[PDB]
């Protein structure tokens, strides 16, 4: 089921972690950059939303609010999440916001090119990334209105 | 996580519901067009897959051996299951096929533009239809290979 309160196209938001707290953050200098923050807030971690119409219905775009990149998530190379100019032309920049089947107050981030989620945890290497398999509570997310 | 044995293109099968046993057939006459069917094969329980590329990677039309029509799942009106004649033209007719998280020898026939399950029932009418909500053994499904 399609996460039912999707921020409508334009308004501004961050990302957090339903578990960590953490934030991602998508920045144009210095690698990693897309990655997870706990911390202060600052403009990196503000995105809005890109909507997909046709055959990107209930898809969308994270566009970055102060650099205009969009996120990606793959699994062919490093980094797998990252962020690249432009309105989403690659079908890896689309995401659907899945709701969460136990929690319908969260959902996961979904790539439907790469068949992954985004997820982070404060353990195991690399802390923040995309992953493929069963569902787990690291993968849930929020959208934080600003 | 996506079905890890969906057919190739051009590949004969029937869907047939785990639980129920019954196939989906899709014919040109006599409503429903699309439905379950609870006896041996005939030529219009046959489809293959039309293999969607770029935006449409990891979605599939579900096509008609003998009439060559695609399937449709929607919300909006009824028939709610239906065919149309294309290889996909419409949103509506683009499926992914998602693993079972329990069971890994079977998958739901989701449709990305309705958020919709395919289910087969044996219980109260419509025994066959699509379902946006919780998961259910209902909406589990085996491609048969023929």
């Amino acid at each position: 089921v399609n996460f039912p309160n999707i921020p409508a196209e334009g308004v501004q938001f961050r990302l957090r972690a339903r578990d960590t707290g953490y934030v991602i953050y998508s920045r144009t200098e210095n690698p990693p950059l897309v990655w997870q923050y706990n911390g202060p807030p600052y403009d990196d971690q503000l995105f809005t939303l890109i909507y997909g119409t046709g055959p990107r219905k209930n898809l969308y775009a994270i566009k970055s609010v102060p650099n205009g990149r969009v996120l990606f998530s793959r699994t062919s190379a490093s980094p797998y999440v990252g962020n690249i100019a432009g309105d989403g032309t690659y079908n890896d920049n689309w995401f659907q916001f899945i709701q969460d089947d136990n929690d319908p107050n969260s959902f996961r981030i979904y790539n439907l090119a790469s068949d992954t989620v985004l997820y982070s945890r404060t353990t195991a290497d690399p802390k923040f990334g995309n992953f493929t398999g069963a569902k787990y509570d690291d993968q849930l997310w929020h959208f934080e209105l600003v």
